[PDB]
């Protein structure tokens, strides 16, 4: 029987981070505890949007907040809960699978959506209201329409199988509306939906789902075979930023996220209890040691880190940022 520590957090350093950061932050935890004897790092892994909402709406206090989408910090935390943030890593949306997945040896970059259209094929993605990988899965599928010249890709895979709706904005931008989390109501024969993307890893391993909308790093961390989606739709390239911006996702609470290159962001909240200790953890993260942890885990780091609001940043961190 799990204790409260075994359920919740599965001196004190409280860190709320993204699900895809579970592997590098686990190695960062062990290294930080090795350098600091009496320090117990307590990590809570959740979708980045709900990780932010714990601080901004639930009144929870964290020392370190790390998101899969850096932009959630200035749009939701700044200026009441945050005065600064730093872009530290990059990632890539892929479609993961294993040997057991149906149509495995036959799926490639030019037919992935056609495979997902099949009634026997089941696929997974996380909750877009809570997780970046969840809303990014919708972004990838919608952008695939204009790339492959097929205006029915998003309708067949998402609109006809969930509670998601779509409207066209005045500038031609597509806007995806995500209803209440319980009213998403996915077609069980076609879609499996979790709160965060990494909980769906177990589903792909057993063959409960055939394909999974997830990051490249997570696929390499688990050893899954994957489909390298075109740079124009996979949110991996800085050059295709103008193309990615033509799709937006509105959450149930009215918050709008925009298609952009996947850029991870970190910050130390304004109401942090151990801000001194948090500084040292972020220093290890943005320093050479943190950089090598990401490279070894298949996640490319932004070296040097790009920060905003440097006049509010602690002095120890200003030597590691741009
Ligand atoms: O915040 Mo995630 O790394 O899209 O579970």
């Amino acid at each position: 029987i799990p204790t409260t520590e075994n359920l919740y957090f599965q001196e004190v350093l409280t860190v709320f981070h993204a699900g895809s950061l579970s592997v590098p932050f686990e190695e960062l935890e062990a290294e930080f505890e090795a350098q600091h004897p009496g320090v117990d790092v307590q990590r809570e892994a959740a979708g980045s949007a709900q990780s932010v909402r714990k601080i901004t709406e639930l009144g929870k206090k964290a020392d370190v907040l790390a998101s899969a989408d850096y932009a959630l910090i200035p749009s939701l935390m700044v200026p009441e809960y945050a005065d600064w943030y730093a872009a530290f890593a990059r990632n890539q949306m892929i479609l993961a699978y294993t040997n057991e997945s149906k149509y495995g040896d036959e799926i490639n970059t030019d037919n992935w959506y056609e495979i997902l259209r099949r009634p026997d094929v089941r696929y997974g993605f996380s909750n877009p209201n809570d997780d970046p990988a969840g809303y990014r899965s919708q972004m990838v599928t919608q952008l695939a329409e204009s790339y492959y010249n097929d205006d029915m890709i998003y309708d067949d895979l998402m609109l006809a199988n969930t509670g998601m709706t779509l409207t066209t904005e005045e500038n031609g931008t597509a806007l995806i509306h995500v209803p209440a989390s319980e009213e998403i109501s996915p077609n069980t024969s076609k879609i499996m939906l979790r709160s965060m993307e990494v909980e769906l890893s177990s589903a792909l391993e057993t063959g409960e789902i055939d394909y999974l909308y997830i990051y490249r790093s997570v696929a390499e961390q688990h050893g899954f075979e994957y489909v390298a989606l075109p740079p124009a739709i996979d949110l991996s390239s800085l050059e295709y930023a103008d193309n990615y911006s033509k799709v937006q996702v509105e959450m149930v609470n009215g918050e709008v996220v925009t298609g952009s290159p996947i850029v991870y962001g970190v910050t130390i909240p304004n109401n942090a209890e151990n801000s001194e200790l948090a500084t040292e953890f972020v220093a290890l993260l943005l320093g050479e040691t943190g950089q090598q942890i990401f490279i070894e885990n298949g996640q490319p780091p932004i070296v040097p880190a790009i920060a905003e609001g440097k006049d509010s940043m602690p002095e120890e961190l200003q030597a590691l940022v741009v």
